[PDB]
């Protein structure tokens, strides 16, 4: 068979509002939302009668995407978003931006909180682990060099 | 636009599984291949994560077009302690990667044969897509699609 690529990680979240508005100060763009209310989809999901909302994100380059996902239909039935580090499944997405000190000073003021501490591996890179909208897990990078 | 700064990439997203081997093997099944593995045991990355003494192993993953990655982690110390790889679909988090490949019903097929588990029906969303999830290594949750024309 043949790959052709990774279209995006999906987030279910509580508000696609505040979901957006987080991601956009990491970078991301808006590139579209939809109701998502078929009957396919339920048929995808294995959950059947399903509505839900769901707003794109998509980075600068073009090649990365987050799909952010609200249930209306059914609620949700659990939250794994603030699960610590140690723990089994997803954990978090990755991002390198340009400056790791003026990303985690502008999302820390807007509530966002460091996990750890931001780290230099060697002479390579600097990176940091930091809870975001809804506390949900993001790490961010800087290349060195 | 950002006036301070840039969002160069999404590096990668990462997975914490139970067994490295298995993981590896499933997604190189998906079709990535592995870049690289190793323990990390330095201090830094127990200082990123905020967990301290720390040991994990480490399996880099990336898609054949090189523009994507999934990072893989093993906790030899400490354990893991909450695990939400088999969580509903309907669960607030992270949910699941989606991946599009050129046929989905030899990778559903041999993914299936291989132990996964389709969570639904290959279904055909319009003239465009058709898409399934499937639980695949160790209950974890992927989306796969096939473009249509
Ligand atoms: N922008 C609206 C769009 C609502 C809507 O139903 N849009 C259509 C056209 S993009 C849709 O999503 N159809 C189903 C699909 O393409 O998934 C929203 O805030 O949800
Ligand atoms: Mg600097
Ligand atoms: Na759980």
């Amino acid at each position: 068979n043949k790959l052709l690529r990774m279209d995006n990680v999906s987030i279910v979240v509580e508000s696609l509002d505040n979901a957006i508005s987080f991601f956009e100060e990491i970078g991301l763009n808006l590139e579209g939302r939809a109701n998502v209310e078929g009957e396919w989809a339920g048929r995808v999901t294995g959950l059947g009668s399903q509505c839900v909302e769901i707003a794109m994100m998509v980075t600068p380059d073009g090649h990365s995407r987050i799909e952010l996902s609200r249930f209306l239909t059914p609620p949700t039935i659990a939250d794994h978003r603030t699960a610590p580090v140690n723990a089994l499944g997803y954990l978090r997405v990755m991002f390198t931006v340009e400056d790791i000190d003026e990303m985690v000073s502008r999302l820390t003021k807007h509530g966002a909180e460091l996990v750890g501490e931001v780290v230099q591996y060697e002479n390579s890179y600097r990176l940091c682990y930091i809870r975001g909208v809804e506390g949900i897990l993001i790490g961010l990078a800087e290349e060195l060099g």
